[PDB]
């Protein structure tokens, strides 16, 4: 049902999904200029050289890169988390233009896209079972921009061709996430929600301020997925970003002054 069209985009979920209108949901603009510095935020710990990729899926809405987290493979630690998150997937939200396509933004400035790196909480034993707890879920998010190529991205770009279509998969083992971050894991964080349906509010999100520059050409490819399946009428895949939602009783703090 729900989706980015013209009649069934981010406007209309609060129909089926009624916390589309909740009091944490995400994404939101970064106001760099409320946000405060938290010096209690602890340092941040990325620990993928473990990590598994197993399969690449066009679901329909996005593409997942998919991970074993059947272990502690791929975990995030430390920021502001108590305990252990283990990687499950990251995807991307990219625009038809390059002047839009993150989901959140920073002072009110769009990117070209945005990559989300989704792990659940340990202490809840699955992700199904981590969704229904506010403290289930950490996402990484980081910025895209358009210039310089991302080498550690192009493994992704080239197999886009073999799952063009909603509901087609690939293989995709031995993806190295760590080629997709920045320099600096300089953050910010508040508390809210996933992005698409069923949008339930159970995210600490991590957005790192520094973006990843990807080439025209990379974005392009990502432009020629579809949201139809095969031998359906040809729909872009592109614009699959939810708008800032409105940051209600939060504070969003930074980790860098
Ligand atoms: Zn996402």
């Amino acid at each position: 049902h729900w989706g980015y069209g013209k009649h069934n985009g981010p406007e209309h979920w609060h129909k089926d999904f009624p916390i589309a209108k909740g009091e944490r949901q995400s994404p939101v603009d970064i106001d760099t200029h409320t946000a405060k510095y938290d010096p209690s935020l602890k340092p941040l710990s990325v620990s993928y050289d473990q990590a598994t990729s197993l399969r690449i899926l066009n679901n329909g809405h996005a593409f997942n890169v998919e991970f074993d987290d059947s272990q502690d493979k791929a975990v995030l630690k430390g920021g502001p988390l108590d305990g252990t998150y283990r990687l499950i997937q990251f995807h991307f939200h990219w625009g038809s233009l390059d002047g839009q396509g993150s989901e959140h933004t920073v002072d009110k400035k769009k990117y070209a896209a945005e990559l989300h790196l989704v792990h659940w909480n340990t202490k809840y034993g699955d992700f199904g079972k981590a969704v229904q707890q506010p403290d289930g879920l950490a996402v990484l998010g980081i910025f895209l921009k358009v210039g310089s190529a991302k080498p550690g991205l192009q493994k992704v770009v080239d197999v886009l061709d073999s799952i063009k279509t909603k509901g087609k998969s690939a293989d995709f083992t031995n993806f190295d996430p760590r080629g997709l971050l920045p320099e600096s894991l300089d953050y910010w964080t508040y508390p809210g929600s996933l992005t698409t349906p069923p949008l339930l509010e159970c995210v600490t999100w991590i957005v790192l301020k520094e973006p990843i520059s990807v080439s025209s050409e990379q974005v392009l490819k990502f432009r020629k997925l579809n949201f139809n399946g095969e031998g359906e009428p040809e729909e872009l895949m592109v614009d699959n970003w939810r708008p800032a939602q409105p940051l209600k009783n939060r504070q969003i703090k930074a980790s860098f002054k």
